[PDB]
């Protein structure tokens, strides 16, 4: 926990460390989901270099922070139940125990604030076993991030790519969600993926296509820590090709029909595709929730569809 030297840590004329902290909360129940919001100091456009994590290594299990507008609560904190944004959350970074985080390259930053960009972050922290509070303890674990008003060369993004009308019957062995949307942007360059599903999904894999060549960008259990996960060989996706995304569930062990939602009992097939771009060419974000080429899926890569 800070104390009385605030969350703002400067660290030279145009640059300063940011404390993202819970504000000593107690959890209540196993497996809970604590939500917080932080404006940003500044109303100038600033860039997210670098992030730096603040938590206990026998506690938490994975941290989320996001970027919106419009936070779910204004609560000093809140149970993420009631969700974390209101508009649309732009995540930026991942933390998790088995899977190391990898950091931007030099150059690369998220660009927050000023006219467009978000005014607030969101810190989500999984507090799994709770048993590991043998008394209150009362915790302030978070992120630590890097802001500058310096201008980036290559700025970061995120390109989410999610089903939305996927419909897992009972019992049922194999469900697809294919989704498929055409790139009409400057060429992005893919550097880390990240994939989300709750319980029923057992793979989730991320390609590009181009003149009918698919071309591997992610390919991860979902039951894994869901970190973003570095690509091997980095990927320009250019405007002409293709992104498509699958992602296998299974109705396996329920008695209803389970669909896309936010609940635990609904599912999700989320795939987060961070790229970088030229700053002056950059935008920084972009979704697909179509499936525009669904014939496309038959030359798919014989590995998107075993586990
Ligand atoms: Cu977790
Ligand atoms: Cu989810
Ligand atoms: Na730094
Ligand atoms: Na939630
Ligand atoms: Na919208
Ligand atoms: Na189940
Ligand atoms: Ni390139």
């Amino acid at each position: 926990c800070l104390g009385t030297i605030g969350p703002v840590t400067p660290l030279d004329a145009s640059d300063f460390a940011l404390d993202i902290r819970m504000p000593g909360v107690t959890p209540k129940e196993s497996d809970t989901y604590f939500c917080m919001s932080m404006r940003l100091p500044v109303d100038e456009e600033a860039f997210v270099i670098d992030f730096k994590p603040r938590a206990s290594m026998d506690t938490v299990h994975h941290m989320l922070l996001f970027g919106c507008n419009m936070p779910s609560s204004t609560g000093s904190y809140w149970f993420c139940d009631e969700g974390t944004c209101t508009d649309k959350a732009n995540i930026l970074y991942a933390w998790a125990r088995n899977a190391p985080p990898t950091r931007l390259p030099k150059g690369v930053g998220f660009r927050v604030g000023g006219e467009t960009g978000s005014k607030y972050f969101v810190l989500q922290v999984h507090y799994g076993d709770i048993s590991a509070f043998r008394d209150n303890h009362k915790d302030c674990s978070g992120v630590s991030v890097h802001l500058t008003r310096v201008p980036q060369p290559l700025i970061a993004g995120m390109y989410l790519m999610m089903s939305v009308d996927t419909v897992i019957p009972p019992g049922e062995k194999v469900v697809n969600a294919d989704i498929s949307c055409q790139y009409k942007m400057y060429p992005m360059h893919v550097f880390a993926y990240r994939v989300h599903t709750h319980h029923l999904g057992k793979v989730v894999s991320g390609y590009r296509v181009r003149n009918g060549q698919w071309t591997l960008i992610g390919r991860q259990n979902p039951q894994l820590p869901q970190a973003f996960y570095p690509v091997e060989h980095p990927v320009d996706v250019t405007f002409g090709d293709i992104l498509a995304a699958r992602c296998v569930f299974t109705g396996e062990g329920r008695t209803e029909a389970t669909h896309i939602g936010g609940t635990s009992s609904d599912e999700m097939c989320n795939l987060y595709i961070m790229y970088y771009m030229e700053a002056k060419y950059a935008l920084s974000f972009m979704t697909c929730t179509k499936n525009v080429a669904p014939d496309m899926f038959r030359t798919i890569p014989a590995e998107a569809n075993i586990p």
